[PDB]
């Protein structure tokens, strides 16, 4: 079913960026989920609706990275440029919004929110990975900041069908609503 | 294995009040998440260190809850002040923190963060209802404001055993550690 979207709406794509996308994940793969945001990117740049483009990066020196006490050790940052380079298949425009994080979601030290709120947007559409971390996490905050938020199922991926599973049926539909690609485009359409 | 925790820490309990305690949950029941919560209460005061104790309200007149669309249509706000008062065996004292949130997540629309701060406090307890909900977008913000988080195990509780385990396994251990409420104290008595 379509989802239900107010013409005020923004396209938020999350970690499509060349450390992440190379990375495995299902149930679709980093470039499947980088060709349905770019096809996405292009039906909102066709409305003039803004399309914001997320990357982590712990430039210049890692000290930004979170060492806070998990049980699971993290990685060590990347500082290699590339790592947060965008993927070049998803066609990120000189007039596209880059937003620069330096955790899971997309808010905590950005100007997301800046962003949104000063173009007028009350609807998010959310592609990216992992479903469960950055994008949950983003998912999460903007419910509470009281955007309309929308995950496109065949855009985000995840560690495990178990997990993908999990978001976008025990999570994700009681902060927002879940669709495919195209029916967010026929949204749009409307 | 029992948490690492610095000496500046502090117990967030997430909605243990009427009208969420009632409700169906697993692995333990309401009644069992309020009793260990107070018991850890009572190891934290004994050392003066700060119980936060959180609960949602949407008094006076429900506009302040979200009506964001989701694919889950949300209860409509109970507006009884019953509903938001906590648990009677919580033991909440007039010197302990009340918090006041208005969606899942404690930090949003809050004094919670600035508690923290004021206080000194670099590592939190979290314990409540729902492990996944307002616990867990508690511990995710948390995480990204540079806070040690612990999650307390048989003090977090939630709609099914499944969701249980896929909070205790697949996300909390990356934002943070997991431990029994008998491992905190332990760790307190460090």
């Amino acid at each position: 079913s379509i989802p239900t979207l107010n013409p005020t709406v923004a396209l938020v794509a999350i970690d499509l960026q060349n450390g992440i996308v190379v990375l495995p994940m299902v149930p679709q793969s980093g470039g499947d989920v980088v060709a349905k945001t770019a096809e996405l990117a292009n039906a909102f740049r066709a409305r003039k609706l803004p399309v914001i483009f997320v990357h982590t990066s712990y430039q210049p020196d890692g000290a930004v990275a979170l060492k806070v006490k998990t049980d699971v050790p993290p990685s060590p940052p990347n500082l290699d440029p590339e790592w947060s380079a965008f993927a070049p298949a998803l066609g990120v425009q000189p007039l596209d919004v880059v937003v620069t994080k330096h955790q899971w979601g997309a808010f905590t030290g950005t100007d997301l929110d800046v962003q949104l709120r000063r173009r007028g947007i009350t609807d998010i559409v959310l592609t990216g990975i992992a479903t469960n971390i950055g994008v949950e996490s983003t998912a999460r905050e903007a419910y509470e900041n009281n955007y309309n938020v929308v995950v496109v199922s065949d855009a985000v991926s995840t560690w495990s069908t178990d997990a993908q599973t999990f978001a976008l049926t025990q999570i994700f539909p009681k902060l927002g609503q879940v669709a495919t690609a195209a029916d967010v485009e026929a949204a749009l359409e409307t």
